């Protein structure tokens, strides 16, 4: 049987009160499908995660990917920032070993609680040869989702996690069924490595909407942001009122990254709504504002060149 | 034939955004003359991502004058897509009329191959001319759909199907004809307690985003710059970082309404007292409304009340 | 507390369709907090094998419970395969404002993370709720309140199996109902149809359109007693060259021809667009998928044989 | 510039359906000259709902000779939307080439307002011309998307977003540029074991629907009239009424393959041995393939094997 480690971090799947040992006891069928062992990396509500928490989780994952005693890794996590952690690990963990991030929308105490099967399915996928080299996976709602572009898109319901580019597969009675492969750079073919990463630069997000001002953009840069993800309307559109503040912030050395709150499909096109070449801005392509923040943080451990940041938004 | 007035505000539907005047928009769709007697007004000429609260008030005031005119049966607003959903919701809350109000944009300018603007405008006029549209609240007619101005949202970039609601389209418009499948359940227009006739100004409301390692910085800065309500665009169920809760409690003590929305915009809603102790903090949940919609309702509402219980009731009924 | 009766019909919700209604209820003790619940076993079937006579029996029992002063709301537990056919049929023929809720599960209560427990809780919560009065028949899976009219089994395996092209009308969360849309189409109290009057349904069958299809399924189904054929066409109810002559002669010999599609996620079949329905005296099924259009074709033909009245019905329900 | 040949077959994309020649389709998109050296051929002029197996063989042999030509870089087929998905999957199985093959149609004719054909055709040529398309299998380029011809389906009537896949678009095409976000996982084109150069005819495969009170009649008449496989378009997970199981045991006993598909088409798939005992019956499940797509794959598989176990492998790899 495969050797799988579960790194627990908290979340509703642990309602964040249960320790990894009771999560494992909760799903006795795990022993039918893998030799499982757990660690408690942290116990948090994922809306409260820090950059310190990600670095600790990422270092611990790498240590396990380097052990020959570990065939696959499952991370139990809060749903609220599951997508951010999943994408982070996709960029920085240079391993073909299966990494599965999994949450639940209900606590194990609720009627029809989703955690038990989610965790069974995360271990099955963590144990499957088909998962090797696929990059980071999320195994909720009987789907295999890419950790790059899966997002918490529906509140309350168990089908919370969607990608604009579709599920890559499904998992049913412990069996993995593939229908698509990834096209963007991940894990083994990533240029980033958590091994070379000691700290993450500060990246914040400001929201675009009618009558918005430059207040959040200025205040976030004054308080440490090295890049601002603009969560614009439409195709990363920027108010004529705020454009001059973004110009001034870029000259001031802040990367201006044009994402959107248009998250079910499509992508932000360079030079369409704003003269990005002229302003030395970047477009976040299809990536939603919290995903763009992660790719921006990870990329700026390696470069501050707006041209290289654009290539990285076009490749990951 | 109904008397339909087209109010032009700009947008890609008038693009080469916001370069063609209403008379060339109308002259580009000669078939309008078959379904209605149309006339045009230029209310403004803007890229809608650049809208001000001043422009919104101006539009709500002009719509109100046309609605009470006996020579007007329906009103079409041509508009940029980027904040179409904000304007549509605003009109839905403040125009106390039964007459059809339709907001319409296009994802492609009229010069582009396979431009969506001509059929969109034809459909908007058809819908605004139709007795079925009366009393339905503000409607949006893109991609052959009749969408509620309340909860339809620009959810897909680039593609002509950009506008979605979590609760589906209410109907379709095909070859000029409206087909209804659902009716609105939330208060609007005729049955709203709000009225543009009594609204001349709007309180400042701003939005801040929730994500990993977020700080209280944006909330504090926005409140220092005049925000009377902060929309929290939370992760998950309006969830709030432990590092941010202290600042939201101070800001509420200071008289700033705290309204928990989310960036989980495909379905579901934010539940009172689930992720945060709203009753304890005297906060409001925004129910199913996305952050930009919650802003529009928050600021229409606070023309009338600062009581957080009334604001919660409004977020549950509108 | 509301008085709610559960009628059990089978389905994976009752899987180990092997569990009696008394076990289903006991397996959700929380039902005691939200209603006074009684169970009856109407039948114990896999819903893929349901018959017209199952439908009438279930409908006639629902009508008797609706007429009773001691019943506030009704829940039917049902297999998911034809849940959408039963829910539409009940929406057409039950003349009552009392809540009727149809419910199944995609996994048996024996499975890890079984969905049947919360589904039944939700069905009783919604059947108990005054908000449900006058709304027509409802389906309460995946935390949603779906219209029985146009909800369909659209996704295999997963618990979000039920979708409507027109979206969920609401949700049910911790036993409370949250409404966002109202039905537009005729249902229940405003229906011209009544299960009280119906003794037996006309025979109605369905044939599929596809490349290189022939007229064979259509003639064989009519030859074995179909009074109406639901064409499950490509595209906008499109009909092959090769099939149009056989459908014209069937119509000529009194078989109703109803143009549906296997294009089910949205849109509708438009009269006179792909085929000259006025000339052929055919009918379009509007938005209704083939199995839905079959239900409505059965109910409609208990009243009329006039193709124009059938088209009016397919435009109103 | 790339050499792209357009094989025209009819459809709404050529409507005044199937009335304009390939020259008029080329002339109505003058910008194609900017992106490729385009040449055409009228293969047939039909409403795609009337297509035959003869039409498919002739089109697959045409596509094969052109792909074999060193003066052709990519191929575009202009087609009716009703059976576009069947043709596309057919070609993705039988055309052993890394050269781009794009099937395209339109939901509105080019005379309608905001007609979708011009941009769809431009995009099909752009993708057919793109080095990124080589090796990807057959593509469909409608609604600014790049869809796999394997599993894209006409899922929405009337609207230009008609074509969807359960597994999402692979990419998008915007201002003639291709943007990829997934790759195919299933066997196609060059790694197919099937080849149009070896196929002179197709076995007869027919489709029958499952629903309440369904009987065995359709299954028996279709087999009596020549079917060698029946595609069972079941409720749920390929479920079969107990009124019908006996009839299908009989037909399989008499050599007719029985392939369990479903009318549950937005997601999941039909699981072997779950709803019916397929090992015991010697039946095949269609996996994620919808009934019309299952038929295509059955027909093509049945030109190389009558072994139900080999057919099931094929349903699992393609
Ligand atoms: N607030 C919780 C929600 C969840 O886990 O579902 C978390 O992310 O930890
Ligand atoms: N930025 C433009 C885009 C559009 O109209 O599609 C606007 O909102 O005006
Ligand atoms: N075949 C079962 C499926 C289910 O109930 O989920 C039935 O319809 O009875
Ligand atoms: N009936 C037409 C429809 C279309 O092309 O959109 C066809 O398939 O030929």
């Amino acid at each position: 049987l495969a050797n799988v480690v579960i790194l627990a971090t908290g979340g509703t799947i642990a309602g964040a009160k249960l320790g990894v040992d009771k999560l494992i006891a909760g799903v006795p069928e795990l022993a039918d499908i893998a030799n499982v062992r757990g660690e408690q990396v942290m116990q948090i509500a994922s809306e409260s995660i820090s950059n310190d928490d990600l670095l600790k989780l990422g270092k611990r994952v790498a240590e396990l990917a380097e052990s020959k005693d570990v065939d696959g890794i499952v991370i139990t996590h809060g749903t609220d920032t599951l997508e951010e952690t999943a994408f982070f690990l996709n960029l920085v963990e240079k391993t073909d070993k299966p990494i599965v991030v999994v949450g639940s929308m209900r606590p194990g105490t609720a009627m029809s609680a989703d955690g038990m099967l989610n965790l069974y399915n995360a271990v099955a996928v963590a144990s499957d040869k088909q998962s090797r080299g696929k990059g980071v996976l999320v195994t909720m709602n009987d789907e295999i989702q890419s950790g790059r572009d899966v997002s918490k898109a529906v509140n309350i319901k168990t089908e919370a996690f969607k990608s604009a580019w579709g599920p890559m597969g499904m998992v049913v009675e412990g069996k993995s069924y593939w229908f698509r492969l990834p096209a963007k750079r991940h894990t083994v073919n990533s240029e980033f490595d958590i091994k070379q990463i000691s700290s993450l630069p500060q990246v914040d997000i400001a929201y675009g909407y009618g009558n918005v001002t430059d207040t959040a953009y200025k205040a976030l840069a004054q308080n440490g942001a090295k890049a601002l993800i603009h969560a614009g309307t439409g195709n990363g559109s920027v108010s004529s009122r705020v454009v001059p503040a973004l110009q001034e912030l870029r000259k001031n050395g802040v990367q201006i990254i044009r994402s959107s709150h248009v998250n079910q499909g499509g992508f932000v096109l360079r030079n369409a709504e704003q003269p990005d070449d002229k302003n030395d801005w970047v477009v976040a392509h299809d990536l939603n504002p919290q995903k763009a923040r992660i790719l921006a943080m990870v990329a700026m451990t390696k470069t501050q060149d707006s041209k290289e940041l654009q290539r990285i938004f076009w490749e990951y």
